[PDB]
């Protein structure tokens, strides 16, 4: 069967860190659900790009389980993810069933908020490092993409392609990732 990705889209999400993974994962033949944290209404992203979710998180979370849960960054997006009881429940379930969790830029600070993947090697945006490392619950990495078991993290808008291709490699293997990569004209 095709792998399934849940992308949780909150107000203030970084639209590049949302659209690049959704697009690249769909190129890989992954079934992606863009789920609105606050419901099914269009979401105003950090730079005012307005994205219409596929479903509410409320509905999407009843259609589990997912092979990957994806947390985009954007400071205000990540804060909304950090404060959500529904996000807490989804990540704990994913961690318990040993499913992949992927977070980019400020996104991984939602893992800290929900006590997900403590003891993992992680990266964040340089500006999110202090917040992520509060209490020393993770070991910090400067790699553009970091994968420690089922915690996959990445640094910024400019690592979004590598982040997305790492998710594709984890779910569909190196060959599919290489096939999806070539037509993107990456460096």
């Amino acid at each position: 069967a095709s792998k399934r990705a849940l992308v949780i889209l909150a107000k203030g999400a970084e639209e590049m860190e949302t659209v690049i993974p959704v697009d690249v994962m769909r190129r890989a033949g992954i079934k992606v659900t863009v789920a609105g944290l606050a419901g099914k209404d269009p979401v105003q992203c950090s730079r005012d790009v307005v994205i219409c979710p596929d479903a509410s998180l409320e509905d999407a979370k009843k259609e589990g389980p997912y092979d990957v849960v994806v947390l985009p960054g954007g400071n205000l997006g990540a804060q909304n993810l950090s404060e959500s009881a529904a996000v807490k429940e989804i990540l704990k379930e994913q961690e318990n069933r040993k499913g992949l969790i992927a977070a980019i830029c400020a996104g991984p600070t939602a893992l800290l908020a929900h006590e997900i993947g403590f003891g993992s090697k992680v990266t964040t945006h340089p500006l999110a490092k202090d917040k992520m490392m509060n209490g020393g619950h993770y070991t910090y990495s400067e790699n553009r993409v970091e994968k420690d078991g089922l915690i996959l993290t990445s640094r910024g808008p400019g690592t979004s392609f590598e982040f997305a291709l790492a998710i594709v490699e984890a779910l569909n293997g190196k060959e599919v990732a290489a096939q999806v990569k070539a037509p993107l004209v990456l460096k």
